[PDB]
Order: C-alpha cells, then structure tokens, then sequence
C-alpha cells in the first residue's frame, strides 16, 4: 500500500531529491546523502504518487521540481508506492566464488551460461539496488565487486529494470 512521508526543507527549498518521469508516473531517481528526503527511507525506484495530496500522474520531473521548490511553507508531505519495481534474486557462488554475472555501472549486462544467475533466472537491462541488504546505489563497480567477492555462498539481491 502507500505510505505518507512528511519532510521539512532547508533554506532553498530542497527536500535532498531528483525525480523522473516514466509511463506518465513519477520516480525517485536521486536521493542526496543525509537529507530530508534520506531520512524517511525515500530511495531510487520509488514512485511518488502525490505531493501535498496534489497527483503526480503525468508531471514531467520538471513540473514535479518545481512543485516542490513552490510548495508553501517547511514541511512537504508525499504520498509514496515503494520501489514497485523491484524483485529479489537469490544466487549461490559455484566452487569458484561466481554467482555468474557481469555488471557495468551498476546494471547488469549479461548472465553467464549455466551459472546459479542463469538458474535463477537473472535479467540484464537491470540496476542491481542491495546485495545482501547492502544499498549499491551511487557506488563504484569496485565497491559492488567488493560487496561481492566479500560475500558468503549465499547471495541475495534486489534489482529493477532499468527504466
């Protein structure tokens, strides 16, 4: 179900978020570090349905920026789908320590024949959001390999197309 956030913004106006449009709905795409918008859980992926009970559908993220650096007042409430995209994976490393995938800049380009990722039914086009409840967003593919080669057998994680 929805939930409501409730968020003050500092002196410019700012909630600590960038927003995108996709299928005439609207998203969070960037959440800045030890913002507002951080601090209730407003994370890349989820849908933003309404801002102070005003509906998204349709707004181009222009349109939704400037509703937000508009809106009267400290506190910006909104009306939050999470991540509606997302699905969980969950892999196995081989005796080799692979799970059997290639990523680049955090997507996932393709899936290594007969691997547990070819089992499991991993998809490419796809932005890899936790491994192991560990958020990859905003990372270096380096980061992500460490995350990885760190990893016990067991590896478990969210991804969302990328749209």
């Amino acid at each position: 179900d929805p939930r409501e956030v409730i968020l003050c913004k500092d002196q410019d106006g700012k909630i600590g978020l960038r927003l995108k449009s996709i299928d005439n709905g609207i998203f969070v795409q960037l959440v800045q570090a030890n913002s507002p918008a951080s601090l209730v859980g407003l994370r890349f992926g989820d849908q933003v349905l309404q801002i102070n009970g005003e509906n998204c559908a349709g707004w181009s993220s222009d349109k939704a920026h400037k509703v937000l650096k508009q809106a009267f007042g400290e506190k910006i409430t909104m009306t939050i789908r999470d991540r509606p995209f997302e699905r969980t994976i969950t892999m196995h490393k081989d005796s080799t320590g692979h799970v059997g995938f290639i990523f680049k800049n955090g997507k996932i380009t393709s899936i290594v024949k007969d691997s547990s990722a070819a089992r499991n039914g991993l998809l490419t086009e796809h932005n890899i959001c936790e491994i192991n409840g560990q958020n990859v967003i905003g990372l270096k593919d380096s980061q992500i390999a460490d995350i990885l080669s760190t990893s016990g057998t067991v590896v478990t994680i969210t991804i969302m197309p990328a749209f």
